[PDB]
């Protein structure tokens, strides 16, 4: 089951934003060199296979050069049943965009910490105002949680909205969505890259979004973009049935 975690998640009272009850996003995944440290984020979407961020993997092209860490919750003392798995191969998205594939080399064990996220269909536009979630261990800005998992909860920015002048001015492609407080505060940073974009929906979890970059970090009136998973799904499913 898909999308649906074992521990329930907590909103809050990753720059702001709050300390993630533990486990309680179980696709959460930490990508880290050969050499073990932590530099972005992921999403486990099948026993087998990660959604990250294509920028995560620009220094190589050598499936070696990375590996997967699934159920953590402590980015440096790793707890104990944390599963560390190398990954086989890369697959970037055919068309430039911030997205990408890896493959396993073993499939995750399906825990109670350790679960897929669910995909969306394809094309779905999640709504504006949508309050959806991040997560990942990346840069606080002096906001507390450093060496958690943190999350915030982000309204969603229509495209037509967020591509406005007062905001990110054109820069924003149909493949891509925004969501942030515009009052700044909150928002993912540098070390959440890759990491996914999560809504509610009915009864469990949708991967919605991929983090990919922003104008800085929770700065007024510039909220984080992200791509677009629904427009990649039928990309993703032909990648994982013919590999
Ligand atoms: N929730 C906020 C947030 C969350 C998580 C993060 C971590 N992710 C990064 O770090 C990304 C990495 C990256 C690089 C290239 C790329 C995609 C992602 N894609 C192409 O290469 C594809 C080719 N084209 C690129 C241009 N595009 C037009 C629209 C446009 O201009 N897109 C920008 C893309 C990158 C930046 C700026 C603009 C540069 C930097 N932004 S930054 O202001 O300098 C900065 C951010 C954070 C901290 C600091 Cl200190 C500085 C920036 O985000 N890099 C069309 C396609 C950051 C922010």
């Amino acid at each position: 089951d898909c999308g649906k975690p074992q521990v329930e998640p907590k909103k809050c009272p990753v720059v702001g934003g709050c300390v993630a009850h533990p486990h309680s996003w179980p696709w959460q995944v930490s990508l880290r060199t050969r050499f073990g440290m932590h530099f972005c984020g992921g999403t486990l979407i099948s026993p087998e296979w990660v959604l990250t961020a294509a920028h995560c993997l620009e220094k190589s092209p050598r499936p070696s050069s990375y590996k997967v860490i699934l159920g953590a919750h402590q980015e440096v003392n790793l707890e104990p049943h944390v599963q560390e798995i190398e990954v086989s191969r890369l697959f970037l998205e055919p068309t430039r965009k911030d997205i990408a594939l890896l493959k396993l080399s073993s499939p995750a064990v399906i825990t109670d910490k350790v679960i897929p996220a669910c995909l969306p269909s394809p094309n779905y536009v999640v709504a504006d105002r949508t309050e959806c979630f991040i997560t990942g261990w990346g840069e606080t800005q002096g906001t507390f949680g450093a060496g958690l998992l943190k999350e915030a909860q982000l309204p969603v920015i229509e495209n037509k909205v967020c591509n406005r002048y007062e905001f990110l001015n054109g820069r924003v492609q149909s493949t891509e969505l925004c969501a942030g407080h515009l009052a700044g505060g909150t928002d993912s940073c540098q070390g959440d890259a890759g990491g996914p974009l999560v809504c509610f929906e009915k009864d469990k979890y949708i991967l919605q979004g991929v983090t990919s970059w922003g104008l800085g970090c929770a700065r007024p009136n510039k909220p984080g973009v992200y791509v677009r998973v629904s427009r990649f799904v039928t990309w993703i499913e032909g990648v994982m049935r013919n590999n």
